[PDB]
């Protein structure tokens, strides 16, 4: 009582947001530090945070924060300079997976304790809204010079709602209220822990049979049962989230783009979403997502057709193609996706052979490029294109969400896109990436779909905000 227990799937791997791009890390210690601005519960707009007002120069190069009294879980100020040094390890450490979107600051400088100004290189209309994602929170300077990056990592001074009491690897975080928080008034919780539970019903019966308070990542299967069920709540909150399926663009003929596009050709998207999302999903036919900024709702769908299917592949050399297709175990959409690809391509002449693995351990496989094609997914968790964008299209360390896609046009497009000024000019460079990554099928997308969680009846305002974060200072648990 008076903690929060959430069974997760995938587990924390580290508390140094320049590390990570996973979920995993993100939706956990977006609760342990806050950020400059924030995102409101319906993700619309941008809010105060840290921050509690700002100004933009009118060359749109000057950014000035005005910080608010704070203090971080160690009981010292938080201050423009810790704002200053998080906003530049983001850019300059040789860690950091974003290096690329924060290329463009020129300076980021504190003019007295209160007030931090930023200026970038060239204008770019997205750094206000990048400002609140989890990856840009603000971290003690003081401690992390202290203590090392490594240490802080496993141990941070935190400057949002709690601080990390223990972690044990592979199993749980276990966070406690932070009472130095600027809000710590408004958080009724005393403590959270994220439970990694890899397979999906043992996650759902263990908040039935209340040894979880609540879970994430409800099986479509059982939405609708437990929609009927007095004792939980099924949370279906509107999301950022795709699904898609990956391909590693490296390995042989899936470098040519007919044989990627007969693969598209071949996957029945409708009767895929249809049957492994139980009429939860919406088919994906974008990297962006529908209802966010500048998608493109008339982008190409190929229709099922195998037999120009089995001509691209045979006019290109992979009439007797195998697949290595990874598979997270206990994951269910992601099993049934794979059985239904799997008799799908059979029909075209095209074998897959599902791996089954740990998913805490998938990631790592599409980090060192071991599968074929395997199905992942992506939510935003800022109000901008460019996030998604420069992850699944940027040529950054990332390498294109790990397929090693290369199209010499898109890298440069999304540099463009990024610093464009003119918002119409803008919108169009992100319609045409959309249409070239679907050209080229960077990978396949799957489907849309909203967060569905569950909750014991007994617990309050368990709210995931479009761009992923949970409102884990609002909840109540009576
Ligand atoms: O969706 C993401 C990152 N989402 C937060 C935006 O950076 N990663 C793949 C799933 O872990």
């Amino acid at each position: 009582a008076g903690v929060l227990t959430i069974g997760c799937r995938e587990d924390s791997t580290t508390f140094d947001p320049i590390k990570s791009a996973q979920n995993r890390d993100t939706w956990v210690f977006a609760n342990v530090y806050d950020t400059l601005v924030r995102v409101d519960n319906l993700g619309t707009k941008m809010e105060p945070g840290l921050a509690e007002s700002w100004d933009i120069s009118k060359d749109g190069l000057t950014y000035t924060f005005k910080l608010r009294e704070a203090k971080f879980s160690d009981g010292s100020p938080i201050t423009a300079e810790d704002a200053a040094f998080s906003l530049l390890r983001i850019r300059d450490n040789k860690a950091s997976l974003w290096s690329d979107p924060f290329s463009l600051i020129n300076t980021a400088k504190a003019t007295d304790p209160k007030t931090l100004v930023v200026t970038l290189k060239t204008p770019a209309v997205a750094f206000l809204s990048q400002l609140a994602s989890p990856t840009v929170s603000i971290l003690s300077e003081k401690a992390m010079t202290k203590m090392g990056e490594d240490a802080y990592a496993e141990n941070p001074v935190t400057s949002g709602a709690f601080t990390v009491d223990e972690w044990r690897k592979g199993d749980r975080v276990i966070l406690k209220k932070n009472p130095n928080f600027w809000q710590a008034k408004n958080v009724s919780l005393d403590g959270v822990e994220w439970v990694s539970v890899t397979d999906d019903n043992t996650r759902m019966r263990m908040v039935q049979n209340n040894e979880l308070d609540t879970a994430i990542f409800v099986p479509f299967s059982r939405v609708e049962e437990l929609k009927k069920d007095k004792n939980v709540v099924i949370h279906s909150d509107p999301s950022t989230r795709e699904d898609h399926l990956l391909i590693n663009h490296e390995h042989g003929l899936l470098a040519k783009p007919e044989v990627r596009q007969a693969l598209d050709m071949a996957i029945d998207k409708q009767s895929l979403v249809k049957t492994a999302t139980y009429g939860q999903g919406t088919v994906a036919y974008s990297y962006i997502p529908k209802g966010s900024l500048y998608h493109y709702a008339n982008n190409l769908q190929r229709p099922y057709d195998p037999a120009a299917a089995k001509k691209l592949l045979a006019d290109a050399g992979a009439k007797d193609l195998k697949l290595n297709y990874v598979v997270n175990a206990g994951n269910e959409a992601d099993e049934q996706i794979a059985v239904i690809i799997k008799d799908q391509l059979a029909k075209v002449g095209v074998t897959a052979n599902l791996q089954k693995v740990d998913p805490t351990q998938s990631w790592q496989m599409l980090v060192d490029g071991t599968y074929d094609i395997s199905v992942m997914y992506w939510t935003n968790d800022i109000l901008d294109p460019d996030q998604k964008t420069t992850f699944v299209l940027g040529h950054d360390t990332n390498q294109n969400y790990m397929t090693r896609y290369k199209n010499d046009q898109v890298k440069a497009l999304v540099a463009a896109a990024r610093i464009e000024a003119d918002p119409a000019k803008r919108e169009q460079m992100y319609i045409d990436l959309q249409k070239l990554a679907k050209q080229d099928v960077n990978w396949i997308d799957l489907y849309y779909s909203p967060y569905i969680n569950i909750s014991r009846k007994n617990v309050s305002n368990f709210l995931q905000n479009p761009l992923g974060r949970f409102t884990l200072e609002e909840v109540v648990k009576n």
